[PDB]
């Protein structure tokens, strides 16, 4: 049993509706009017073929920057300097305020809400994860505390199978029998040898944060999202998330938005923690983020050939370059990229047709790097 989890709408009973229930009362009064949730919808156009590249600023410093998107793929590139959009790009066929797949660029969300919370005294990354959810007692996060979760500093036994197993719980892959009901009970199942203190990137950390944050708030993680950062953004547009059977928001990679929004976080992110609607978290934990995790843990030789002296804490990637940049990270591509420095953010949205590849992430760099140079006073 995985405890108590918040109820999908007012009075709702454990697990309703499901995709057998909805359209019997009570739930069908909420159903109706949220049925994307329950079944995949297709958007049909209120409005009735070329790339368009605005790349401009940065353009005469980098003459081949389009094709260099092309090459990686890029759906979606845009520089924020400042509060100015400086540089905007966007494949054929994908529109300005089209929203894309974030991926594990979710999880940098995720800490953030975490975040939020901490500033307002409600998590104690220094507790057990048990403390705030008990029903994980006897697995890998039995022990473990919150901010061991944060920075991903837990030894588990996650095959990357798990990740598969993982996206079959939450419902992005086809049910399995004897798979796990939904993504809570998942997160049980997962051991490992106790030990902690070295970085392991486990996608399953970020779900128990988002675990976390319902039990402290009781508010769905779909719900916590938008009240403690979406909706202190100013975004043009909602944010969506996937979820799973029980309508919990898969924390760690379902998060879609557009490329400018997603620019809004990062811009939060420069400003110290506040939003326009708000502080989202507080200057501290800002500062905590860009001074990155401790650099004995960061073990893995993919992030560290390229970034020798970078880490990782809170749901952030720390390259420890000489320019600071953090960066939100996603398969395939996607980074909300901070360059400090200049007080630019970079979305990059992209398809690569690998999730994962030196290869890939060379490229990706390469001009991410390339466009915060551009960037620099001359």
């Amino acid at each position: 049993s995985t405890g108590q989890h918040p109820a999908r709408y007012p009075g709702a009973a454990a697990g309703e509706p499901t995709l057998d229930s909805w359209q019997e009362p009570p739930h069908n009064r909420w159903a109706f009017a949220h049925l994307g949730e329950m079944v995949p919808s297709a958007a049909v156009s209120r409005r009735p073929g070329h790339a368009l590249a605005r790349l401009g600023a940065i353009a005469a410093q980098l003459p081949d920057l389009e094709q260099r998107l092309e090459q990686t793929y890029t759906d979606a590139f845009l520089v924020l300097r400042g509060t100015e959009v400086v540089a905007e790009y966007y494949r054929a066929g994908f529109a300005p305020d089209d929203r894309h797949l974030l991926m594990s660029v979710s999880k940098s969300l995720c800490g953030t809400v975490v975040g939020a919370l901490v500033d307002e005294g409600r998590i104690d990354p220094a507790q057990p994860v048990t403390e705030y959810v008990p029903e994980l007692a006897g697995s890998v996060y039995d022990g473990p505390s919150v901010l061991q979760v944060l920075d991903m500093q837990i030894s588990i036994d996650y095959n990357e199978s798990e990740v598969q197993t993982h996206g079959r719980s939450a419902g992005w892959r086809t049910r399995r029998h004897g798979d796990p009901a939904d993504t809570y009970e998942f997160l049980t199942t997962l051991r490992g040898d106790g030990s902690t203190g070295e970085f392991q990137y486990c996608s399953a950390n970020t779900d128990v944060l988002a675990w976390i944050v319902e039990r402290v708030t009781g508010l769905r993680y779909v719900e916590a999202l938008s009240t403690y950062l979406w909706a202190k953004l100013d975004a043009d547009r909602d944010a969506t998330i996937t979820v799973d059977t029980t309508g919990f928001g898969f924390a760690h990679g379902g998060v879609s938005c557009t490329a400018r929004d997603l620019a809004r976080v990062g811009r939060m992110m420069l400003d110290g923690g506040v939003a326009p609607g708000g502080r989202v978290v507080s200057e501290d934990w800002v500062r905590r983020v860009l001074a990155g995790g401790s650099h004995e843990a960061m073990t893995d030789k993919g992030f560290t050939n390229t970034f020798p002296d970078g880490s990782y804490t809170r749901q952030w990637w720390c390259t420890g370059n000489e320019r600071g940049n953090v960066s939100g990270i996603g398969i395939h591509g996607q980074n909300l990229w901070l360059d400090p420095l200049t007080d630019s953010v970079i979305v990059k949205l992209s398809s690569w047709p690998d999730p994962d590849t030196e290869h890939w992430h060379r490229l990706q760099n390469g001009i991410l790097l390339d466009v915060s140079r551009a960037l620099d006073a001359v």
